[PDB]
């Protein structure tokens, strides 16, 4: 039985367990474009719910990188057709952040996006009802959020780790301060 | 740039890039509970679509596995809550070829499972409208279904592999009448 | 507080309103293509989840009709983009009941397909986790399978009504032996 | 045939036929909780595909109304199951828009975000592929934004209504200023 829930994008070159660095089959692994955490998306809840309640799967991780083809893509004002409606759900979370990235010089503002993205979709997990009600029943269950970098292997525990509801906020809160200083 | 998607299953022990041997970057890679490819998911349709339509990939590979979790889970008649609605489609599967899994030695059904699932995606994913088009407007886009096993370590192309509608039928109807085949040890 | 969940389709001409003739707001309302209970989607599981849970109501109704648009255009073998996906599912259920829609003249077969795709959505209701869990916890609750005919609003409990799993399955086997006798 | 799509929430007691008085046959009708138009959801989003580019409809109509049993679950913080994942888009919106419903009387938020919602859906409804490439290649689609109340049993439409890309900006901005204008009974 694997002890970590991986939810990783699909253009990242690194596998999970080059990184984690965990032994086979300690890790559970869903991939999907810009690793989100869509509320409403069944794929992704279903292996969330099927992690936490039936696998009992105490780490969850949401890893983004730097240089991500699918952040580009959403930044990227293009018809790609059925992927941009996918990509969407990026483009409200460079809106919600505006003035932040507004204030950055153009090339570096994907990765702030990166950086961004993976706090937010850390929210949306820790906001669904499957990790709503683990916490409100007591079970042990964290939340991490990942950016790593292809220039050298470099991994960093995004403001983002989550025990709790409360932690939750916080850990989101700080974490958005902090991309905010430049 | 990446040549390949490959769709496989949250379970799986090994990587896609171990599994090819392809340096990874010629992986495009969608992981979910039993490689499914279901014709309404937005998330799996997506990757695809994207793959296809802007990455220009020329080959999906759809890649089960034995020993699974995933069609276990499918299989055991439990009430395991949001997930069991994700693997009834394994379940219209599992009834869909009842007879040739019933004519069958309990312990070897979740494998043949597994190799029936394989065939099955790769059919709703050569029927998605995405590849479909693909397919019409003459672009190059090989579909695979492919299946591992650990005891040995290696693979075997499940019969399915196509490249045009015409070729979809023909191979996924021939995998499943390879697979009809049963070595009496059932 | 309504005492029905009415899942209809799209270009179904007629009110449910009217069918039923139930007061208003005894009634809940979904309405899809082609009027399905798809496993996974999202907007139809909600619906009913909430329905069943939270509204606590007794009675859910699937109601088909002849002369359906979205029942044709899954017949047709054409191009419509997006949609197409959606009206798989149908032609599945065309698949599976092949020998008999096969033997029948053509013009009456779209609606013998919406007679059968009525019986084949009440059952992925009845197998849903929330029905199911409804019904093995003690719960009234009564799933219903209509084809309504244009040709003077008539409405037929097309074999399917279930109160329990047992009777699910003998009222779906017996509809589907029932519209096999020409 | 039909000239308008009718996106309605699965609540409101009234008919699109009755809300309009178009006569049945015109309209083709969804429904949904708290009438939403979500990025990513195959239903909705399909529904919409198919009236616009196969039924060719020139209306979208998304419609919400007070005294919504959606919009007062979504701001109820309970434990409802399933369905609050479905719900905290509205959950979403109500965050994005917490200063203006907070400098407001408690009793009158729920109508406040009720309009606040219709606004948002149709600007991710003009948002959707669909519509976008419609509008790109000169189709005449006009996508507007109503609400209704029981207590005098009329609508009025949100500032919302829009035929171009150019067009939705300025409206969802704008229903947003209107929105935002407070007369002082909170
Ligand atoms: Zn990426
Ligand atoms: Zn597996
Ligand atoms: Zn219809
Ligand atoms: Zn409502």
């Amino acid at each position: 039985t694997p002890h970590y829930l991986w939810i990783g994008c699909s253009d990242s070159r690194a596998p999970a367990e080059k990184l984690t660095n965990l032994e086979p089959g300690e890790l559970f692994v869903h991939r999907n474009v810009a690793n989100q955490v869509i509320h409403t998306d069944f794929n992704c809840l279903s292996v969330v719910q099927y992690a936490v309640d039936v696998l009992k799967i105490e780490h969850i991780i949401i890893c983004g990188h730097t240089n991500c083809g699918g952040i580009h893509a959403a930044m990227a004002d293009k018809d790609l057709g059925l992927i941009n409606n996918w990509l969407l759900h990026i483009r409200d979370i460079w809106f919600k952040h505006g003035h932040l990235l507004g204030k950055l010089s153009p090339e570096k503002r994907a990765d702030m996006l990166t950086k961004i993205n993976v706090a937010e979709q850390v929210y949306n997990l820790g906001r669904t009802s499957i990790v709503k009600s683990a916490w409100e029943r007591g079970q042990k269950l964290s939340l991490h959020g990942w950016v790593y970098d292809v220039n050298d292997g470099f991994l960093v525990d995004q403001g983002v780790m989550a025990t709790s509801r409360e932690t939750l906020e916080i850990s989101y809160r700080n974490a958005i301060a902090r991309l905010s200083i430049l």
